[PDB]
DNA sequence: TGGCATAGATATCGCACGTCTATTATCCTCAGCGCAATCAGCTGTGACTACCT
């Protein structure tokens, strides 16, 4: 079920990333929440933006 | 027959509305210090009495 959750390129709306735990976006993010490492790697690109775990 | 103006279906992000919890100061009340008119003991005054000449 993973393997398959995983094939998803990337959702089409960027509110989809909003509280994602596959998505995880950067506006996101809240006043606690932060990316580490910052050179984590880039699950894809919605509209410019860059998507992390 | 072939390329592109235009009408249809579908979301989509920005903007505003309803709601909550924070991680270290303020406010009544009592025992101990004061200020203002009587009253008793210290001090001053008058009289009793032993002592010296």
């Amino acid at each position: 079920f993973q393997a398959k959750h995983m094939d998803q390129p990337l959702p089409t709306a960027i509110g989809l990333y909003k509280n994602h735990p596959l998505y995880a976006l950067k506006r996101h993010l809240l006043k606690y929440e932060a990316i580490y490492p910052e050179t984590a790697a880039i699950l894809g690109y919605c509209r410019g933006e860059a998507v992390y775990s």
